[PDB]
This record gives C-alpha cells, sequence and structure tokens, in this order.
C-alpha cells in the first residue's frame, strides 16, 4: 500500500537520524570503553552480574535493521551501557568515570533530539 511505504520512508528517515545521534553519542567515548560488548572470555561471570548487556556496536547492528521505532528505545539502548557499567565498576575506576562523562554529554545530544523527532514528527 501507500501507507506502508509512507511509513517506511518514516522509519527510514528515524534510522538516518538515529544514526547521527549514535555517532555524536559515540564521539563522547573517545576511549572507546563503550565500542564493543563485554567478552565473556574475559570477564567470565558478567551475565551473573549485568541482565541486559548493552554496548554501541550491539546498537549499531539493531539500528541498521532499522530496529528502533521511535527515540524512547533507542535510549533505553544508551540508558543500559551506562547503568550497566555504573553498576558494574566501582566509582574509583576510569570505566565507571568514562560512563558519568558519556551520560553527562550525551545528554545535551539526546536533549535536542527529543526536539528533532517531535518536530518533524
Amino acid at each position: 500500500s501507500m501507507e506502508q511505504v509512507a511509513m517506511e520512508l518514516r522509519l527510514t528517515e528515524l534510522t538516518r537520524l538515529l544514526r547521527s545521534v549514535l555517532d555524536q553519542l559515540q564521539d563522547k567515548d573517545p576511549a572507546r570503553i563503550f565500542a564493543q560488548p563485554v567478552s565473556l572470555k574475559e570477564v567470565p561471570d558478567y551475565l551473573d552480574h549485568i541482565k541486559h548487556p548493552m554496548d554501541f556496536a550491539t546498537m549499531r547492528k539493531r539500528l541498521e535493521a532499522q530496529g528502533y521505532k521511535n527515540l524512547h528505545e533507542f535510549e533505553e539502548d544508551f540508558d543500559l551501557i551506562i547503568d550497566n557499567c555504573m553498576k558494574y565498576n566501582a566509582r574509583d575506576t576510569v570505566f565507571y568515570r568514562a560512563a558519568v562523562r558519556l551520560r553527562d554529554q550525551g545528554g545535551v545530544v539526546l536533549r535536542q533530539a527529543r526536539r528533532e523527532v517531535d518536530s518533524i514528527g
């Protein structure tokens, strides 16, 4: 139908906006602490601690499958990256500290993305 196509065009354009959002958020992690999944070879007990692992590569796979239906779903995954790190790692660690900086700096980017999504429908 013509409606299913129009909807698909909306999803494509959302995917295009979320791709730029993801690139901006990831620049706020220059150390690449959050780039890839925590290795279960190197942290074999991780899943005993963290029930819903997340990272930027896993978000990118979902994004390219147009697996994000709205910005809320995308923010949920970003928030998991931060919140998982801040639980697993102690406050006095480079990992925790990197999450805090990503959270603070990403908030700016996400604040305007929410407006661009409401604005452009």
